[PDB]
């Protein structure tokens, strides 16, 4: 059996940098407003993984209303989601993540992001892709109001 | 033997009175959605993903804005009919995953019923259907309460 | 038997004179698309989907906006070079599905020609390439006619 999933997330800028994306602290004039650590990339990825396993989404598994997850390490959440996916008999095919942001520059950090995500999913780095694109000053990402991220995931068996 | 991927995306603007129909579910809201059909963004994006996997183009290439026969149409009927044409070509369902993007109303209490509706229209197990929701934290047209967007991916098997 | 999924997304802003180039096709329009290369949002998003599935990064990494060698670049050359690298890694094409998000110009008449170009660029049959277009009902930056967005998913086989 092969199964696909798709995730999508958005956080607004606010407060002071740095931002955490893909598990990586990236310097920036602004921070990301969030109940958790604000990791848009890892939230979208988790949604894509949960989606492929028909387990719902981060909001189902870890509510924005529970004080246990305030300030939470989004990597913990990723690892918890992954344990529950594996408990259902799933194994990783591949993941592909798309960070949508006018700034900061993401490319320097992508290698460490992939290190983190490969480790969290107990897979090879070769099964994890991350990329970035701007929207050329258009939309809320273009105007510097926030960052969006998508992910797809392919699961096996 | 063969596996195929599809992607769909759809947007409707709010307008007039509630309720809204999303994933076939009547959801109470102070506003409705503007559409030629019933406005089911979630089912429109799903349909587009299924047709795209089967390389049959899209929902426009089957049910045009022009035709007055599709006015107020049950998007489930469109879904079932696109599904018939996809099956006519040899494909069976792998799985589908749908992402509703909206600031409001809350979608989560309605997701189980949406999945029941979609699993039936596609003749599959409910375990092959996933629906989720996310806000854009007040950002963009969805964040400002102007509309709702939905995305879907589908895997088909031949 | 190994299959891999990829996703790409891109946006370009309108500006300067038409025509625009989308999916390889010169499309008459009142404004152009501002880019470093020729501005083909569709092929960029598609290239990213393919590169993503192969875990080769993205177009910005492969073809930096800083390098003058890519000024005015034919996006189809970028697509074919990315594809060559993916194939060197042992991948063959499952299928692709592309969604153009634009208020105008009208994409439908041009889609057959886009599919021919993409099919040629990937050494595949047209059956394995789906392209569709949709609007966001006058919402957001595409709805206001500010630019054009494109998403793509891809399935690769090793
Ligand atoms: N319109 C919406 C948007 C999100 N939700 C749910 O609430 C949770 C929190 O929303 P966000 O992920 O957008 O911060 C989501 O995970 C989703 O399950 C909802 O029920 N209705
Ligand atoms: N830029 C666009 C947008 C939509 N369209 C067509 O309009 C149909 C319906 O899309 P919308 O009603 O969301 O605009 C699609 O099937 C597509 O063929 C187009 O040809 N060019
Ligand atoms: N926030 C961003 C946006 C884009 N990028 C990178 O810059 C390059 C070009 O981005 P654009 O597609 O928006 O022109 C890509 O390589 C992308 O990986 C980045 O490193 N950080
Ligand atoms: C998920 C996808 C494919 C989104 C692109 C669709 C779109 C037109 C967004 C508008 O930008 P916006 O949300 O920033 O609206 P605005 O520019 O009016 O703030
Ligand atoms: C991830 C969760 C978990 O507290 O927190 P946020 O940081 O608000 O992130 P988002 O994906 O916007 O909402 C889902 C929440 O469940
Ligand atoms: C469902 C159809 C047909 O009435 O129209 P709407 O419901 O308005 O949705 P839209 O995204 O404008 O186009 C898709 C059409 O197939
Ligand atoms: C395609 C490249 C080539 O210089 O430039 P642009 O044509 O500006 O397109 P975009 O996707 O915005 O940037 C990525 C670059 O690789
Ligand atoms: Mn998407
Ligand atoms: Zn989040
Ligand atoms: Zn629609
Ligand atoms: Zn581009």
């Amino acid at each position: 059996e092969m199964r696909i999933g798709h995730g999508f997330d958005v956080h607004a800028f606010g407060g002071e940098g740095p931002i955490i994306i893909g598990g990586v602290r990236i310097p920036y004039e602004k921070g990301l407003l969030a109940h958790s650590d604000g990791d848009v990339a890892l939230h979208a990825l988790t949604d894509a993984l949960l989606g492929a396993a028909a387990l719902g989404d981060i909001g189902k598994l870890f509510p924005d209303t529970d004080p246990a997850f305030k300030g939470a390490d989004s990597r913990e959440l990723l690892r918890e989601a992954w344990r529950r996916i594996q408990a259902k008999g799933y194994t990783l095919g591949n993941v592909d993540v798309t960070i949508i942001a006018q700034a900061p520059k993401m490319l320097p950090h992508i290698p460490q992001m992939r290190v983190f995500i490969a480790e969290d999913l107990g897979c090879h780095m070769d099964d994890v892709n991350v990329k970035a694109t701007t929207t050329e000053k258009l939309g809320f990402t273009g105007r510097g109001e926030g960052i969006a991220c998508e992910a797809v995931a392919l699961l096996i068996k």
